[PDB]
């Protein structure tokens, strides 16, 4: 499997606690941590001296060589997870989208197939549900007992395409909470933006900023409470996919606060950059920030999806990393709905947060670690194999440097993209060393990779840190 | 038209103000306010003698005569109005409601023809929108134009009978923006009510607690939420009727603060009283509490509402006065969803109010008429001729006595009811003398009316004080 | 007293409604109101042609001649209602000021005779209470009971010089509960301000961003939260001064849903303009910003700050119009806490809000008379006489235009300061023709003013927009018996 | 020290996960985790059976043998801890007292030698500063750097006894914050709290019902606001004590989503009950509820506390138990700011949390050892040593019954009190063996207890958990140059 490997004078960084210990690794796990390990000569020895050493990065969310129209997102598993390890990122869980009346197991199976080889780091993958019907609910069962799967998302959006409706979120999230999963959405009003994007490009105005504008912050604020509130009828807990706007991110605060299982995962784009930029004169600039839910125009935005992230009331971070080239986005120059949706995040998620939350004093290391990894190893039912530096977890580890000063740029990033919606951000605090199943795999500047290294790791439903509740409640007539 | 007559000594209270002065009436019409009125010897003279004088009751929601089943409500529009005098209250607006697939305007005068015939007192129309196509579009403009309507009622509630989707509510919205009228809206989710009611009678609960189980607060305030979100999209203004619940409330209240033209409508059961009396042991006291909303489970809830009734969060008061028998309530004995949903609330309206919030020092006497009258007027396009005492306004007024003490039973009410839901209740505050129409209709506890004096009164659309905002937010792409 | 008038073809605007009506006006009042109004023959008349007619604005917070330090405010009585009328203001109420350990009653005879004799309009006074003691406390009784005052206001901040104690607040809050009086409040927390003060001076910052560095909005939300609850308790009806900051706002709204008697009164300044200017290269510049609590930093603020006004969680507006020569701010060019505190706003004031908050759709014009003048006669216990158009009411009256366009400078203001912090300010809504006490004083940009021909108007105890709650309250404590 | 011992079959429940594993432990130790462990013949081996093992509580918040006019609290370092052991309490920390003008140090002393001689567990110190000058300055530095002390409380009540200025606060959070300490605060505010208290007597509320009166929780809430605010500007980490009330949590809330350190600890008492019983007609019964801040006489308050304990908004729990005979309560008898302070809370504050948040399902298993030791050991720098069953950590563990329902009465309670606050309610879940310095000191309802085998624990200065975000925000004031 895997070499000796020994870092020494190395301070550990979990997300419960910090302390000085060397690290003796081998065969993909960590093997002793502690002052004078009894160790075999020979051994490959890397001198941290002083710096941080945390658990490799978990980004839950990405869409690597997600097809689209006959074409393809242009990083693919290999390139995409490449990117992943250039920045401190050592799992991946990626989303398998079957097409409309097809089925969820093929859809599977093509992913499952894709990944396992050209992935460079260990994956996982959630399954869309893009309609529903009774051998659809068949298969989710399949999923969860058979294939590795505890995660499944549902669209509120993509009216006559994905959308489900009230009916649909109930049964579905009843049967979801039934079969122990987690319940992901794409949270925003499709009847609305149907109307809206009509009404923009009624008005002329057809460039990116008719995206955003056809998408307003009211429209995911509105889908967010209608989910918490189907979600908690049917005692299922919930999670809200990419978090872009302050009052999405409130609904989620409010509710947890109340008791109701619901988690938020913010994204690169959302913790790092405003929606100004929908406004710029260069078309394919603007066409870059194309995703959904948008980018908010609100300035205030990102400082504050960092606060409350630092706060707990969002609890993880994702990319959903989904590149296209100018190209393919300039299919809908004329027509803002026709620009595929999609941007980078994937290597700059965990600098971002650094700079963004860290180095502005709204977090510790130790709450950059939990919404870095160790939350999204406990929600996928991960913990404390991945998410954590223990004895008998696999060896996904990274030495941090907190006084790494980097600027991004389109050029330098590994992504196939052409732009980069960080374009020119100096960014505080980078990966010196990232190692995977016990491999050096970033030093110097140098990525180690091997196409199809990474492994499908299953996730299993009922998740402590998810269920424990649900089953105490379910747990809990006037006779006349 | 109306007698000559002259209260003295009378202590005015309008919304605005109060102040010692003589009041003179005649045709329908107050002539003179001041003192030492140039008046005709041998006009009949009332003695106020320091009591306040205050604007008549205007009582936005009522069913009187209401059609359900081949059946109707067992107060009509004479005796419901006996009722609503006997209280205060001078005007009532009904509800119109059509058939699905049939002709508003045909339902218009249905309802014209009932009223005129028996109202004892001015009465206005609201006409519900329970199915929506094209040739319903042009009759809601018909009413606007034509038949003096500014008001129309559309239901989130009641799946596959009159529920309208996300698509059609953006519509109607949009079009009763652009005409000019309020939109009224019953806001509960009929899609998860209609599989929480299968949920409940599948556990064995069929009594009336069934109904407020399968109707939880969350499901009013998920549609209320979503109708705010879909009024400010269209730029139109919203009316959530039948406000119920501390959550609902909170959301008009959060919209208001934001600039969102949103008004909400508690009514006399939700300001006097809880829904503990679900779960009462009496079959047929149990269902004559049954009503859509439902009365909060919650005993905090009455005295919230009374809270943002007196801070303006909530602007206005109605009954919804829909009043089935004991005979009728019990067609549902062996299943809730089959009780018909209605309770009392015309006549107490002013007394509970006044109990409730005045003599618990949470409003003023001058906020008790805005909400008991002057804010209707002003929102229904009705003021000053209704809900003030001023020169060239209608004789609609009424001496009303703070230290009056009554116990509400259904022994004394005027309804035909056998059961009241207030039953027992002692309530500070009373009318003394009611006038109407010039005419005294009430005094020494004796009702004076006839059959059919009432008038519809026309309310034209665009109120200033609902649209002047929409107006200047209508008034107010990037070239590459 | 006061000649026949006849305004023609207007469409007044009052708080409740707007209607298009005639409007005659004799010896100070308004006498009739409709149309074809039985009128003499050869009566001044003029032709509104359709503009609109309102109520004459009432700043609730003025500081004209205000004495510091051996000196005064640059604009007097005179002067700085020359601005108000220019603005479409024809009332004020001013602030007296007496020294600590000195006789309230004799500062407010001082005053009386600074306004009689140089105020061109009508006015009214509040008394700050810079002081407590038994005779203090005597003379506001006899102040509220002989001399027409019903308003006094007490200082959170200005440690060691007017700053009262928390025992202090809640015997002071008591009395003036009990005699019928308004409760207002500076309310910064003067302690930790003094602290900061010391911080920022150790740290060399000397100049503006100094002053408003070392008062962030937390110590103005701190100081109205404990100045809500010693009121509460105490059954006395607060106003907020000077409300600067969303979170001051925010603590208001909360306590006005809670049924708590809490009045906000945002400036001129806080509606209209923020902080940024405290760091800008011209320290004269930057020091005309100085005020106290200071504008927000935060460039969202003016913007809630309408929003708030608009929702009614703010009622009133005043301008806190207390100017300073570039001369005088100067003496503290060295440190920040010697800067005189005092900005311009009397002139500026109801176009600020027409243009950010009516012009915007936040508000319509009945809730911009509301905010300009009724909902301040309404507290302060002169309505209808003032805030509104109505038969027996006053002569005072405006004549808007709601599509005026004017940039604001120093170079055209009527104020005596060098300086103005709306300069270069492009607002929407002015008024064309002002009319007070039944005359006209602004008609083509010129003004028709005679010093002294302002009235004091007594302001009566026990306004009943104020205390029938209160009162209620009172007349509803049972021990248990063992 | 202490004999091997084997617990096997159990379900170790820690906050962050649980597991199965058998736990091996030896000289206060755990030594082993896992399955088939490598032991010694002939050990003492406990079958779990299945029931879950969790870190011993740590209550964060006791007053044992506490002074009060020349007498003492009846459950004494002794007494006490044998209550805290019977209800799954493994360590206790206690409040250091000293008279106004008198040494923290020998206060200090006095407590060690108190607690050294008498505790049956592991404990630490807060210590008060119930005054403040430059030689109490010099003591905290002298107490932080060589007695092991890390966490310090003030009080915001008790007017002309303890109570400090806003000043003082100020330099007092300056000054803990510099050295790396805990502020502890006691959040009431006296200088209102003095005037309700007379306002009850004159209107002849003698009774235990005249003290919750006359300390209504907006005066809880207006106190830790205050506290937070200044806090928040001398970069201090604050902690709330006896949270109490659903206004005084929104604000601990409020302040953490802002990014504020701020920490907030209810106790047993507002975790399980409400203030209706300062209504009863047993005088005695009434008094013995007597605690200040008081319990809420709003019934919706302890299930809104546990709902926040959930939620992470209020972080740990303690008791402060502090308990006084019938005959010492009835001192005030005829006057009830005479009745000395303190109700029961020890024994019962685990079972209280599982019964009203666990069994609930507010929160689950791995919270609630969070909520019962884990998050008292991190912020006063106790982890991993204690709070966790970790190799390496000290012994300290419970093997908890989920499954028990047991009945609080006075009669079979561990405490010299002749009443029980709790009395008569019916709580789920329950220790069944208590192991504490790797002893058994519980098992079939018997104590197994000696008087002084508790150690003192030193707590040391900038936690981790605490600090971070402190130092990196006073890390990250610039003047415009002119």
């Amino acid at each position: 499997t895997s070499d000796r490997l020994l870092i020494k004078g190395g301070r550990i960084v979990n997300d419960d606690q910090s302390f000085y210990a060397d690290i003796y690794m081998e065969d993909g796990l960590i093997k002793q941590i502690g002052d004078n390990l009894i160790v075999p000569g020979g051994v490959k020895t890397i001198e941290a001296n002083g710096k941080m050493v945390i658990p490799g990065g978990i980004d839950v969310h990405t869409h690597y060589q997600m097809p689209y129209k006959g074409m393809t997102t242009v990083d693919d598993f290999f390139q995409g997870t490449k990117a992943a390890l250039a920045g401190g990122t050592t799992m991946i869980i990626d989303h398998v989208v079957p097409e409309p009346e097809s089925s969820l197991t093929e859809a599977y199976e093509k992913w499952r197939e894709w990944a396992d080889g050209k992935s460079c780091c260990d994956y996982a993958l959630h399954v869309d549900i893009t309609h529903w019907n009774d051998s659809v609910k068949q298969e989710v069962q399949n999923l969860i007992k058979d294939k590795g799967v505890n995660s499944f998302m549902v669209y509120m959006a993509y009216k006559d395409l994905y959308q489900v409706s009230n009916t649909e979120l109930y049964e579905i999230f009843t049967c979801l909470g039934e079969l122990g999963a987690i319940a992901q959405v794409h949270a925003e009003n499709g009847d609305i933006i149907a109307q809206e994007q009509t009404r923009m490009l009624e008005m002329g105005i057809t460039g990116p900023e008719g995206h955003v504008l056809s998408r307003p912050e009211e429209l995911e604020a509105e889908a967010v409470f209608r989910a918490i509130t189907i979600a908690s009828q049917t005692n299922c807990p919930l999670y809200v996919t990419k978090v872009m706007s302050k009052s999405a991110a409130d609904l989620i605060s409010q509710a947890r606060k109340k008791g109701n299982v619901v988690f938020g995962e913010p994204i690169t784009a959302s913790l790092g950059i405003d929606g100004t930029h929908y406004w710029s004169k260069n078309w394919a600039k603007a066409a870059a920030f194309v995703t959904s839910p948008p980018l908010s125009p609100d300035p205030t935005t990102p400082d504050y999806i960092n606060s409350l992230l630092a706060s707990g009331d969002l609890q993880l971070s994702g990319s959903a990393h989904c590149t296209f080239s100018t190209a393919q986005k300039a299919i809908g120059k004329d027509n803002f709905t026709a620009i595929p949706e999609g941007t980078n995040g994937v290597e700059e998620r965990m600098s971002v947060i650094w700079d963004k939350a860290v180095a502005t004093g709204k977090m510790d290391e130790n709450q950059f670690v939990a919404v870095t990894s160790t939350n999204a190893a406990k929600i996928f039912n991960l913990y404390p194999r991945k998410g954590r530096i223990s004895v008998g977890s696999d060896s996904d580890l990274v030495i941090w440097d907190p006084d790494a000063v980097k600027i991004v740029s389109a050029k330098n990033h590994q992504s196939a993209a052409e732009y980069n919606i960080f374009e020119g951000m100096e960014l505080r605090g980078a990966p010196l060393v990232v190692i995977c199943q016990g491999k050096i795999m970033l030093e110097d500047g140098n990525l180690h990779v091997t196409q199809g290294a990474g492994r499908f790791i299953p996730c299993s439903p009922f998740s402590d840190y998810v269920y424990k509740r649900i089953k105490a409640r379910r747990k809990m007539a006037v006779p006349r």
